[PDB]
């Protein structure tokens, strides 16, 4: 077995000639030559079995990606692990090798309006399929948008996903922790558990804004700062929008704030396509009930060059873990990965 920076990759003999790509809290990513398909691939080594939460996220990722089949969602080509549960300490997920991701790309590259439009279309096309399966991604951000050398875009990392549950979405003030901070909708801090599809649309709007300027639009410095940045640009919510917040602690917090004017999108983004900014405004709408939904976004004039509902497929059947000990989760991961044995 070849090693990569102290990490053994028991991926042979099919996968050889490894190179380090990235690393995580219990995972490392490498590129490797697939000796069967005669192409280099990406492989992530996961070692989740000592920690229940890691097992949860691993099972979610595997179960969702194995059930989804869509051009704008990363597929799992192969899963490598030991032949028995007793011997299984690591799991290796094999995917198509993607040149970069949108986070890395935006560090150094400005995007043409044509690339912004194409990327946004692909994000929303993939998200339509996700949402049609009654799944919420719940952590959309540039680093979870993979890109290959021809700028095909594929959504990845479903470890934080959930089945939508809008009837149980309401909660109290300053309790919830959904998505990555900069991409987190205002209602997460106010009264939402992040169980409705509108959480993902907000994140896409944040990504669109970031594509327009290469800077995060709402760069909160910590959890409590995030609402400051959102309200600093959107301005004070209307009476109607406040009336939709029945929770008194959340509503009274907003009422306690001084009046703030909206910052016009075209002053923040003076180079941007006006249709892009119209769509941005509809995705970054404060009230989640008024926020545009994924199929409306696909139909927006900004995306008219690409929009084709007959070529924007949905899932064949929707999905319809917190209490399970890590031993049961390991057994489920073993069972879910059996199809690749061997
Ligand atoms: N460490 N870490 N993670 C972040 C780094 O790894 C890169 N990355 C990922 S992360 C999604 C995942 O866990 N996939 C499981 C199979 S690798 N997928 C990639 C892919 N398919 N092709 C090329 N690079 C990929 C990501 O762009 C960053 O460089």
């Amino acid at each position: 077995p070849e090693m990569v920076r102290g990490q053994v990759f028991d991926v042979g003999p099919r996968y050889t000639n490894l190179s380090y790509i990235g690393e995580g809290a219990y995972g490392m990513v490498c590129s490797a030559y697939d000796n069967l398909n005669k192409v280099r691939v990406a492989i992530k080594k996961i070692s989740p079995f000592e920690h229940q939460t890691y097992c949860q996220r691993t099972l979610r990722e595997i179960k969702i990606l194995l059930r989804f089949r869509h051009e704008n969602i990363i597929g799992i080509n192969d899963i490598i692990r030991a032949p028995t549960i007793e011997q299984m300490k690591d799991v290796y997920i094999v995917q198509d090798l993607m040149e970069t991701d949108l986070y890395k790309l935006l560090k150094t590259q400005h995007l043409s309006n044509d690339h912004i439009c194409y990327f946004l279309y692909q994000i929303l096309r993939g998200l339509k399929y996700i949402h049609s399966a009654n799944v919420l991604h719940r952590d959309l951000k540039p680093s979870n948008l993979l890109l290959n050398t021809t700028c095909d875009l594929k959504i990845c990392d479903f470890g934080l996903a959930r089945v939508a549950d809008p009837d149980h979405d309401h909660t109290g003030f300053l309790t919830e922790y959904v998505a990555t901070r900069w991409y987190r909708a205002p209602e997460i801090m106010l009264n939402s558990k992040g169980y409705t599809k509108s959480i993902d649309i907000w994140s896409v709007g944040c990504i669109l804004a970031e594509m327009l300027s290469n800077r995060p639009i709402f760069p909160g410095k910590h959890y409590l700062d995030q609402l400051n940045h959102i309200l600093g640009i959107l301005g004070s919510p209307s009476q109607e929008d406040l009336n939709c917040i029945i929770n008194l602690k959340a509503r009274n917090y907003l009422l306690s704030l001084p009046h703030k004017n909206k910052v016009p999108w075209n002053r923040l983004f003076p180079n941007a396509d006006s249709k892009a900014l119209d769509l941005l405004d509809k995705m970054l709408t404060f009230n989640p009930h008024k926020r545009i939904e994924v199929e409306q976004a696909l139909a927006h004039p900004y995306l008219e060059q690409y929009y084709d509902p007959s070529d924007e497929p949905i899932a064949e059947a929707p999905f319809k873990l917190d209490d399970l000990p890590k031993e049961k989760l390991k057994e489920l991961i073993f069972e879910e990965t059996a199809r690749f044995q061997p």
